[PDB]
């Protein structure tokens, strides 16, 4: 079967990465197109059980995710990676892993402002951060480096459904 | 798609793990079944680039391989893993990763005597070991713990084609 591709999200916690990724996966699976949401939180229980949450370990999580994505893509899947990916350097690294493998890679920026993400707070992570229960939380006490040249910028005026269709349009362009 | 399954080979260098794995992969793909050979040598260049060859790093290589295999199986592939896997603990841990995930796992022992493996010496690794250019070579220096209860035991009186079909018969059982 033909090589797949990778959509690499980036954005603040609660910006919509997983919501968009999951809906794109469903839309594609409804058409019989193999898609797969590769979420680091899932991998940390198994593949990445050796890692903690130091800065180096967060970078290594993303490095490994980039190689798992290239593997799944080479197996024919449309891979959707909803990681925060806060530093430019590790989005560049992840792209280079894909380019070295011959696999199409798209950087998709969920550009929702902090205030809006914090009002969403779907998992209560912002409430924990503000209470001092989580530190080095991207957007609060650790930096988010905004993508300068993303392939697609998703904005909060558009619905999850609309944004999902924009990702599919990108894939098909 | 229905969940896939993993075939985990084990055996000395030159016993036939890769040859059987690769032919099973071809036979299945020619029937339209989604098979994939997951080889740690390939992964060490990317995913597992951080690992060296200490005993602990060899174990961690296999631990990570077992998770990548479960992931690809959960994505619908028939996964073939041709690793030496010399310690019983390696193979038990790998099985338990699959069982915890709900994925069928088969331990296939390529039981070819050391002398016959050395007469094959397909990549010249035995010739290097005997000249003192390689060390910690399983079956010579470093122990190989023979499977006590494999799902299938492949013997060198059969052809690679015959052995491959025995693996498929196990899968279709
Ligand atoms: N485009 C959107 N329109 C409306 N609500 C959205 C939108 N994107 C996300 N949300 C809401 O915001 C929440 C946070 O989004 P989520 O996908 O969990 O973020 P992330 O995965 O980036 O942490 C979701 O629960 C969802 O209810
Ligand atoms: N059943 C067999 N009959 C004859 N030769 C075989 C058989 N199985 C393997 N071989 C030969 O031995 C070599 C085994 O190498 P390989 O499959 O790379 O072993 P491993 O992966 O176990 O190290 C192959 O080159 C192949 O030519």
């Amino acid at each position: 079967p033909p090589r797949g591709k990778t959509v690499w999200f980036t954005g603040l916690s609660g910006s919509g990465k997983s919501s968009v990724a999951m809906l794109v996966e469903r839309k594609l699976l409804e058409k019989g197109i193999s898609a797969y949401v590769l979420d680091g939180d899932n991998l940390r229980h198994g593949l990445n059980a050796d890692l903690g949450f130091s800065m180096a370990d967060r970078a290594e999580n993303l490095r490994r995710l980039s190689h798992v994505a290239t593997l799944l893509a080479d197996c024919g899947h449309l891979v959707l990676v909803p990681a925060i990916s806060p530093l430019a350097e590790h989005r560049a690294l992840a792209r280079k892993v894909h380019a070295d493998a011959g696999i199409d890679f798209f950087e998709v920026f969920c550009d929702t402002p902090l205030q809006d993400c914090e009002r969403r707070d779907p998992k209560g992570l912002y409430a924990k951060a503000r209470a001092g229960e989580i530190t080095h939380f991207t957007g609060i006490d650790s930096p988010y480096q905004r993508p300068k040249n993303p392939d697609l910028r998703l904005t909060p005026d558009r619905s999850i459904d609309e944004q999902a269709q924009e990702v599919i349009d990108l894939l098909e362009s």
